[PDB]
DNA sequence: GGATGTCACCGGATTGTCGAAAGAGTCATATGACACATCC
DNA sequence: GGATGTCACCGGATTGTCGAAGAGTCATATGACACATCC
């Protein structure tokens, strides 16, 4: 169907995901500096029943479950990230991933990127 | 799909089935005096019993009206082993296609009975 | 030997029986009705 | 509530696995394959 292209950051703690002003965009050698902008969206799960650590999935701006929102729109579960010189345009030339055809890229960030307590690179 | 209208006469003895002239046509209340003519045909089968040895069973003679059955092609009297002919006094020598044979799916066999007095060989019983 | 059926136990197998949309071996999947759990 | 899946054991379920795509139970139905029977 539709996936985030970039695995997920797991929230082992209680604090939400947060990034300094130019940090948090997953590395993707197939993308350009213009594309480095998007959002993480939270998804939690309950599995005798137990809620599990939330997963934050990244989606480029204009794609995914919140493709309608513009950068900055305030909504719970949504946090926004951008690299300095990215353009505020929908990234339809990137879109989402079909897991049938494509495995997720293991999400890593440039060495130095600061994470909250409950998250690991 | 095609069978005899009647049950079979079982040959328990050694002599084949035989009838005096004018005897041996099975009773059938749906038939007319013109139809009372046909033949008995012999049928044997050998089964494997509990012994495991193969074994022949007493032969069965099945009646078929003239012009019907496995020997519908034969005319009355034709000499063939296993085939014997019978006819009543004033029967007609014509094929009995209006009687035909029986489909066991739609019709049970009539128990074969003969008019009381009919002479049978020994290995046969009314 | 070469096709066709595979139940019972020759009573009547050219039937009777237990079931049945009739047809009847074994054994391994396939289907389909039905229930509940899960996901949105 | 009203569609949709029923596996594993949350690693990655927004996947991986074993077997061949999809994954519950349970009752028949089918079909390939061997033997017995019938002609
Ligand atoms: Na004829």
């Amino acid at each position: 169907n539709t996936a985030s292209w970039f695995t997920a950051l797991t929230q082992h703690g209680k604090e939400d995901l947060k990034f300094p002003r130019g940090q948090g965009v997953p590395i993707n050698t197939n993308s350009s500096p213009d594309d480095q902008i998007g959002y993480y969206r939270r998804a939690t799960r309950r599995i005798k029943m137990k809620d599990l650590s939330p997963r934050w999935y990244f989606y480029y701006l204009g794609t995914g479950p919140e493709a309608g929102l513009p950068y900055g729109a305030n909504k719970d579960g949504i946090i926004w990230v951008a690299t300095e010189g990215a353009l505020n345009t929908p990234k339809d030339h990137i879109g989402t991933r079909n897991p049938a055809n494509n495995a997720a890229i293991v999400l890593q960030l440039p060495q130095g990127t600061t994470l909250p307590k409950g998250f690991y690179a």
